[PDB]
């Protein structure tokens, strides 16, 4: 890439945020945190009103699905996730539909899987449509699709890789990467960078400059943009 | 199959019904009619509450996407599809769910394109998906993946075939099939027969009897559910 | 008022409708009938767009909150309204909202009741509040307030008196006004006109011109105001 | 009433939670704050799954309905707030209804104004609805009519009172009640208690233990149903 030290992530013009599935469901992976998931949302209106051109990709769709139903799968489970997926997926779209218009903003939902990254039509049909959504004042969401699928962070960095963003900001439960397990003598945090770590390295070779920020931490993506000394940093 | 005269049509426990992109967008490809719309949303979910599990095959989600922005398109056509069909996927979807759940009915966005037909280990995902879908009690609703899109009715037939349905309804604008070119001397509309006409001569030989109505005329599926002399019905 | 004969009814530039308790709720009073309100919501957001300012007067919201519970009305009547009616009025706002913004109206939801019409403070306050929202562009429906009431047509004609309008489109169930019950020999319609109807005289002498549509009748508002002769119309 | 010391919180079946005009609505009266807005409907869907019967009172239904509009009071104020007041009032009981269901909860707006709680008839009407929406499981919300109003605590106060509620939390801005003004040597906080000061002593005198938290303070009605020395408590 370009950038190199945390000061310069001021000058950021493509974000892509990455929800991870264990900041927004809560404690149960029956239900949906309303607290995290608001304040994301709030954090990312925000700094696309800013000039930016964030574009999330929302994980945990299969907890707003499993407590939509709560009844049919409690009465089935007696006589006998995808289904859960599906419903998830349809009913999640709407509640950031609204949470989101509340700040002026419009999404639009996309839905991929990995198999669509990998042949060239599909590629081309997908970066159109990404380019004209993001052309029009308009915050795709990326979910993966999950009817036809057998934590969705390689597909996050695959997605920052081939619209080539400036960031990617991969939002995770661990506070970021330490040098040891945290059971030992030693435990220091790697602020700076000499599954999500593979991932990293990858759109690190790409031209990607990826953060592994804490979700649980109030206003995360304003205060990583800003240059304070938060999360993860991946660059040589 | 085994279905021969449309008397026989009252014994049909798996009906896939298939919504032109003529019947529900009003006469401006600009909208959402809401009258049609309206009648074979309340149709189906009377068929469904009937004991039948029907699966709608909804087109037409780039017209509500197109009504729904009716402002940034303008604004940028001054200064300068796929957009709009994604929005209107997500909103048609949301409408679906009121309008269904008015019914006691619930519903999942199931989305899929032709070439997940083509596939072994994507159509095992998409039929075990649809089965655990009809086996809850939901009515699923197969859109195209429209991300992933370079009028539905060859899908419609695939998908009837695979998930081997009984009947296949095939709503559409025009009253049946005629024996000639409406211009011509002997415009013998043919209800029985020894683009539409093609996918369900497929059908037919697949094993589903399919039958193509007439959108606008009132309380279509309930009749040609019944045995009256509506619509066009194919079968040796 | 001015009008006399059907024929001037097309220069009204000020309705308000008023949907019967038993044209939307389905034939059980446990739902809601989505054919005939989709086609209501049309045709009025059709006349709407025309030109006219439109104030529609739903009623039946203790139907759609009927529904939408189901089941805890179901689980309590073995161990043990108004309730119901909020919970309708908030879902069937939602409803609304949907089904108008499809065709790029917004509406806002008044609830008022027959004792706001009688003090000077809360009249002044609700005409204030209605012209504030119809020089908005904006559709308002009125319907009565749930929870401070011990079939809303009074209430209707007399909004109508208040806010002055040209035209009151009263739609219901009985094709119009008969000169004797339907069991007797000389059932002759009164289309003009030398409960309902004491509502209308009211409305008359107040220079309102009532008119009384049969609900079930396809483009029954768009007819009545082309002029043919459908209906019921009162004017001396 | 009988309640006397913090630690006795513990025991009220009872809540009336009452969120202030300047905890939800975002720094500007031009929006809706979502962070504290979700927070605060975790915390009450949570107490309310506990066993306790709540029942809150929304302020701020103006803020979203300016900011739905946005566009149509813009073009207006260069060709020329209870418009927007009932066009908020909806959409934002739509907000809750959706951020509330993702807990399992159902809600029912109830619309009053404080000359609802001054005639016989009405305050009957009134109690009959909200004890036949606790005793369903629902958490009625009590917003005040906007389309009869010429920053409703004293209308919290009288509901408390009305109903007989245990206690009654007043969530606000401030941190509780100082000594002097905060611009003076000895702003000693007086957590214990010997606009909101006059509604608390009344409800005091109504047998109603009303207690002031601060709204940005992170898990409120959690910490002060505990009996940590937050907010501020009155009593005898
Ligand atoms: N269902 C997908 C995740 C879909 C989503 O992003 O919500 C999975 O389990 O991998
Ligand atoms: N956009 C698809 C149709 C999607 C739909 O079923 O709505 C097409 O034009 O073929
Ligand atoms: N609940 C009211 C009608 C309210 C409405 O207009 O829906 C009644 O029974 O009179
Ligand atoms: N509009 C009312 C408040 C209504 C509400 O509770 O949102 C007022 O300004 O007093």
């Amino acid at each position: 890439p370009t950038f190199t030290e945390r000061s310069q992530l001021k000058y950021a013009r493509r974000l892509v945020v990455k929800l991870g599935s264990a900041v927004i469901t809560r404690e149960d992976n029956h239900g949906l945190a309303l607290g995290r998931l608001a304040s994301i949302v709030e954090q990312v209106a925000e700094c696309h009103l800013e000039g930016r051109e964030v574009m999330m990709v929302t994980s945990g769709a299969v907890a707003f699905g499993k407590q939509k139903l709560a009844q049919e799968l409690l009465m089935s489970l007696s006589m006998r996730p995808r289904a859960a997926a599906a419903v998830g997926q349809s009913g999640l779209m709407s509640l950031y539909d609204a949470m989101f218009a509340q700040y002026g903003v419009k999404i639009a939902q996309v839905l991929v899987t990995k198999p669509d990254f990998y042949n060239e039509e599909t590629r081309n049909n997908l970066f159109c449509t990404l380019s004209e959504l993001i052309s029009l004042n308009i915050v795709p969401i990326i979910n993966t699709n999950d009817a036809v699928s057998p934590d969705n962070d390689s597909l996050s960095a695959m997605l920052a890789a081939e619209v080539q963003a400036d960031l990617l900001i991969l939002m995770s439960d661990v506070d970021g990467i330490y040098n040891k397990p945290p059971w030992e003598d030693g435990a220091k945090l790697m602020h700076t960078y000499t599954s999500k770590v593979k991932a990293a390295t990858w759109a690190l070779d790409r031209g990607v400059s990826v953060v592994i920020c804490n979700g649980m931490q109030e206003k995360a993506i304003k205060t990583i943009i800003g240059g304070r000394k938060v999360g993860t940093f991946f660059t040589e």
